[PDB]
């Protein structure tokens, strides 16, 4: 009974169980909002965002723990977590010292 | 509306037609992009590097230019030349990093 | 011998049958990835990160370990562990850098 | 009379004009060798290499310049190079300086 769903994101496709996404509600994936995007005939949902940070987003449900890509700009991330309803406090204790400083040094600017 | 899809070097990119129309005058928001569309396989073809494309496409998503920092900054502006983008309109959030990297590279 | 495809989270991956077999014990070069091989799709999948996994597969074709920069410590070692790979295999090009990043992570 | 070639790397399809890769003679995608990685119920070449590594070779047939990307290992690199045939002297001006550091720095380990 489990599905396995795909997730064609910016053209990438990813492919996860129906049940790893319900893990997390409340958040856009895990919660009937992603019906809003879904091609029927094609038969997956289809994001107009990041590839990139996606993997992050992705990697979250699966494994609870939310990273922070060292290569990746903060708000670039910061605007996909928006958008995916997840929030910032979830970050990995093993990464929020370095999404810590990259928000600072951001937060900083001009 | 509907979906086009801009294969670059072989790694397939999708997007909403009026993603790209955000930005006319540059080469993707323009008619110029129709040059590299593909009649049989019906899709854009661009023999470019598909990691700056992403940003490149990204920035027609949310407004924003961002600068990937593993990126050589001589390749992300030859790249950001070709689809008629000014480095300029790079973000504030990656402007600081892009400047260094700049600096850094004419020495 | 023949090609393999191995799904990573909709990312598909393709070596050669024998490239795995290089390192039998572990997960992938031993029967235990047969428990993930689908018979309709007729290709294994698994619901990993994709990226960690490149590097996993990598060391299979070259014996280097390499640790990605780019990564987070702590997801790499959940990932290693999966494929029953000891981080101590790590290649000494990399090995400097990871130890560091490990400290600095238990701190 | 442009061909467009599929470069399968490691699953990774990529795809450039035979053009593209006949600039760079000698080298093995621009010499008669690649034809050694070819199924030809498929009609495209299969390489079993890292496919974040070959972005900067395909690059390179299409610039002229060899970048070195900060995020890779340097050896890493270096073994895909010497199995493209490609001399890492060809290392773009802009990309020199990090891959010197980066090379020097990896000499004296142990
Ligand atoms: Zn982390
Ligand atoms: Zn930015
Ligand atoms: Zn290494
Ligand atoms: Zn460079």
């Amino acid at each position: 009974q489990d599905e396995l769903i795909v997730l064609n994101v910016s053209g990438r496709r990813f492919q996860t169980w129906r049940t790893t996404l319900e893990r997390y509600p409340d958040t856009l994936l895990g919660s009937t909002e992603k019906e809003f995007f879904f091609n029927e005939d094609t038969k997956e949902y289809f994001f107009d965002r990041d590839p990139e940070v996606f993997r992050c987003v992705l990697n979250f449900y699966r494994t609870g723990k939310l990273h922070y890509p060292r290569y990746e700009c903060i708000s670039a991330y910061d605007d996909e977590l928006a958008f995916y309803g997840i929030l910032p406090e979830i970050i990995g204790d093993c990464c929020y010292e370095e999404y810590k400083d990259r928000k600072r040094e951001n937060l900083e600017h001009h």
